[PDB]
């Protein structure tokens, strides 16, 4: 083998999905395919968004996120809203007494996410966070070369690079609503990959740089991190909203004796061109393409939500914990004042 | 909850592969492992939870299983399928089906009286990476008028003696490995009629009796040019590659070295498969990215559900036509016209 | 090192260039480069763009490949000219007792090879061949690694792929000017790189198989030959006029212990996206490309031209030869036969 | 036909290259090896036909020599440039220029009082392939606005003791790599004021005193970033990659990984720089694709048409400042400004 079991028909989780745009949809997509869930609410401050998303899985909509937790069936809430929204709906979900998934960034303060952590386990809930990368089945297998420590010997290098065109919605450009630009909204993957790929060790410091390109809104499109780890390898993030061509994702380890690398977008190994255009392809699609094959179960959703939902009926503890998520918060606060002041940030939390 | 109990013949490699795919079906019990070797069906009933025998019939004795894979090698699947459906259970025969075209019609038609399914184990049309691939090549404006496709498939050979036999595996590289190539070419292209194959084999081994590598050319109805070439003797890795070419675009998918990650060791990688020393391309979800896992779900889904499928005995004839008009082609030197 | 010595500047050899179209501009640039060479005459049956070429690289222009022979200090003729036209001009300028370097392909029958290689031997003078890509550097090196027995055991496959989207003058689609398509024009550097890959061995058998798609002219667009060499090795041949996207130049050599294999136009370590155009570009110039570099140097243009002047000026002997020219002409006649009436073809020339 | 007289000193790696170099030269006569080890000295002398001395002074006497290239350890760099320079002499000097801007200053002024050419050894910037990347960077309608630049250099380490000493080397991998990483980020831009610099470096190995690695973030004046990351712990093969990213395109340029020919053996490649089993990326050209051909003429053309230098001593003193810059971040773990 080995062919992981197949989801377990059986059980029945009645389900809440909290903002029904662009993420609301791919989980409402991947919780949906899972026998074991009852998709019965989608929650929304916009109906028609709502109402659209709702009747595409035969969920009920509703505005207020009251009315689905007054549903005894529903157990657990996704929270796909943006940025600032998620403190007080995931506060308010956890005090109902349901289990909560989160989208990334978890919360936007390190006391947030260590406060959340300690209410969700007092309510004996799961808290559960959207990094989905970790998942990822090709960066699984880079994970575990990554740890033959035969194979590498010391590692000293770890680099990831997040390079997009930058968010659709509005929300995402402005503090107030986000908490920041391309450093929170891919950085926080970047920083979740360097951590992971090297065995979670702890850090010591950190130094940022980030600019703003973009006249619109007032948060960053571009930074870059340099994390010193408590052994001593460097790790760096890479990203940003204004590179063009397609999303790239990548993940580097060097080691003194050997080193592995992983391309998402770019190692999917299909290759197109034409003169035209090809209809099924994400734009741009002219000329030539590497077009993307299974995309949501390829970045991990399908993985991160099958153990999310193991860890609500199961009790099967999870891999990736609130714990990770107040390291990463963390390394990204201290990012920020790095490049604020022009110096390095040394870490303590 | 719909339960459906299932035998495997053959606890080799491949009886393996799908006892793993389809025990991880919560729909399957799998009952029973029937091998002529005791001791290597044995182990793989010991570790799935089966029944075990020797003896076919043994199996086909128990009511609850209706359904039946044959990993054996080549030569035996004829016989074994025929009982299998005389039996009237459903059953899937790894490939090559068999190997002469009118055996693979009497089973069809044995399979259709009966009102079984019948299906053959061609995994890669539903490889996932070459599933994308194929939806591009279908579109027509994006392509134009497509004039070539190409599949290579390159391994450093079997590792079993009986795959080098002609009695036992009715032919060598051009079979095991060209029955996918065939398939993959035909199914890039919507599965056109074949009007015409054009063939040159060789052998390299001393051991054995059966051709090391082939190339077939290969003319479809409307006059584009497929190309599979197979072989045994390439070094460094396995490769697998579908290639096609239109007037106005082109589309290719590479399986294994097309899977992204890239790895160098001055020792060894000890979770790789050997080559796992100095710079690699290593693989991962190996089965399910091979289209085991989709083959399978889709042809339980045929059997419970009369859900039609995608890839029928229609094809697997077309392809054991191919094969026999290729294996003819390489001995007299002349394109072979398909009469069918 | 090794970096090879720079020509050399002081012997001056006076040319002739015969057919001022693509290849005799391309060769022009190589030749008056070299600084042993004095461009005297551009001759074309077309003034105009023989007098562009001409005023160019300030050599004189005419209609008459005579008035350029009455120039006795012309002792070197390029002709690139239609294929067609090729024996009659080379035995014209070889009877008037000038060393001449003859595009490909050479001439259009195996007698024509044979009796102009023997008319040059007995007037003393080089016939030269246009097989450029024997002598891209990259293909070079590629060729000394797949010579090392060591490490690639027993030899058993070469492969050629060698596409374009077709040609762009009219004469290059009619058998009575072009001797045929795409198996002749590109099918000649596919077989020349194919037996030198492997040592120039004997070629047993050649089965063949051609389409013609374009309704313009009377000569096929695609063909793949499978060549049979005496030592049991399949080469393969695959050429197309048809392939959209840039053209590809591979080389492929397979052996029991080893591997090689060179890519000269997806190979060149450049990648470029724009959301617009590159101007410095080869259209397709948008989207996703793969940027040429010293795309004549590294064609092997450069290195052919310098050896051919070394055998006239130096009489050092060519690497490359006309015997070279006459396998590759009769695998190519043997290829045509097979594919008329769906044989293999046995060689014995 | 116009010739030149040249002296190499230092017989090591560096002058065994430019040697090479030069004497392909038609142009070049190449008179004398200078170089304080007699054996190493003597043993290139033999090999390229000169004389061969350990006294840089009996070279200097030679009124034929007109042009000297200097390929010593780094801090032998600064007094041995100024002699040659004090005797008229132009003057090549290889990488790291000199360890302080002072110095490179002084060169530079006393060289152009005296009449003379500097140059200096950055080769990769006359690099074919980075010439054309370059060159499709400058597309200022392809690229849009320019807002990053990344150079990694990559390798597994020198070989010689003295680039491990402070005293002698003046840096490590900052220095000896990142003099690269610089000038290559500084050029693809169009070379740019810097504005500032952060940096973070790392020592490894037990032996020596310098780092091993180290990361440079560049604050260019129009706010461009960019990255220098460089490395002499990194396995598998030397790389060098460089990257351009605007907001409506990108460049990309990859030299060692980037040659396109690719190699597999299950034994060795004789004729390949170890690593030489398994899956090999061979190099061709190694020295010509380096760009110290097209350097090595650009020199000469200089010294013997005065046609004027593209990349001149203002270049490498911004660069030498960049790199103090950078050592001095790392050390105070902040942001440096550049008053320059
Ligand atoms: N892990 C990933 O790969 C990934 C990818 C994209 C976005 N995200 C994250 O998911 C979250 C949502 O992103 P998106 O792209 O789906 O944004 P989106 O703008 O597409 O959708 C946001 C939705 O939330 C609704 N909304 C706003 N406030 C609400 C409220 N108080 N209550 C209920 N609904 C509300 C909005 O009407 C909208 O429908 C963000 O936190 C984002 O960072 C994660
Ligand atoms: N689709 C694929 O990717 C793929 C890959 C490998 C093999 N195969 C095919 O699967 C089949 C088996 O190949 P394999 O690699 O597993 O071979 P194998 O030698 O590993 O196993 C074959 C098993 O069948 C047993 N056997 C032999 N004759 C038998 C008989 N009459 N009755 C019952 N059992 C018998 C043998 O003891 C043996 O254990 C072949 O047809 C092969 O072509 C397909
Ligand atoms: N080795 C290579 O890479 C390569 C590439 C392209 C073409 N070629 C070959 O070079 C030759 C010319 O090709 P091209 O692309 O330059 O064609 P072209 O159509 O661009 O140029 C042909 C030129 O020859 C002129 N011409 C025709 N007949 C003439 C005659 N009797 N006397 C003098 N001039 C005459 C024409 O006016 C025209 O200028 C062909 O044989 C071709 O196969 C080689
Ligand atoms: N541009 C490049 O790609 C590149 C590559 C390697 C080295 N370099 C540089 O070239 C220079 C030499 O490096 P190397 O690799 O050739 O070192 P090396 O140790 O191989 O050779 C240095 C030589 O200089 C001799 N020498 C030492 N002190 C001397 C002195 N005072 N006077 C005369 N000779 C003296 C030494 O005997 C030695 O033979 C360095 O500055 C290095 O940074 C540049």
């Amino acid at each position: 083998g080995l062919v992981p079991r197949g989801s377990h028909m059986v059980e029945r989780l009645g389900v809440a999905v909290v903002g029904g745009g662009f993420m609301g949809g791919v989980h409402a997509e991947v919780l949906t395919a899972d026998p074991r869930v009852d998709l019965r609410w989608v929650v929304d401050r916009d109906e028609r968004v709502g109402t659209d998303l709702a009747t595409r899985f035969g969920a009920r909509v509703t505005t207020t996120l009251d009315e689905a937790l007054a549903d005894d069936t529903v157990r657990f809430v996704v929270v796909a809203t943006p940025a600032a929204t998620h403190e007080p709906i995931a506060a308010q979900v956890i005090a109902a007494g349901r289990n909560v998934l989160v989208e990334k960034p978890l919360v936007l303060s390190t006391g947030h996410a260590r406060q959340l952590a300690a209410a969700a386990h007092e309510r004996g809930v799961v808290l559960a966070h959207g990094g989905n990368f970790v998942y990822a089945p090709k960066f699984v297998r880079a994970h575990e070369l990554a740890a033959d420590r035969e194979a590498l010997g010391t590692v000293h290098s770890v680099r990831v690079a997040f390079r997009t065109s930058g968010p659709d919605t509005d929300w995402f450009r402005s503090k107030a609503t986000a908490g920041g630009g391309a450093l929170t909204d891919l950085g926080w993957h970047a920083v979740e990959l360097c951590r992971w790929m090297l065995g979670k060790p702890a850090i010591r410091a950190v130094t940022a740089c980030t600019r703003q390109l973009s006249a619109a809104g007032d948060v960053e499109d571009q930074g870059v991190v340099l994390i010193e780890f408590a052994d001593g390898a460097i790790g760096q993030c890479d990203v940003s909203w204004a590179c063009p061509g397609g999303e790239q994702l990548t993940v580097e380890v060097i080691g003194t004796e050997g080193l592995v690398t992983a391309d998402l977008w770019q190692g999917m190994g299909v290759e197109a061109y034409t003169n035209t255009k090809f209809g099924a392809v994400w734009e741009p699609n002219q000329g030539w393409l590497r077009p993307e094959w299974e995309w949501i179960r390829n970045s991990g959703y399908v993985h991160q939500d099958r153990q999310v939902v193991d860890a609500v009926l199961d009790g099967r503890p999870m891999t990736h914990t609130p714990d990770d998520a107040v390291a990463v918060v963390e390394t990204l606060e201290a990012a920020y004042r790095s490049a604020a002041d022009g110096r390095k940030v040394e870490m303590n939390a």
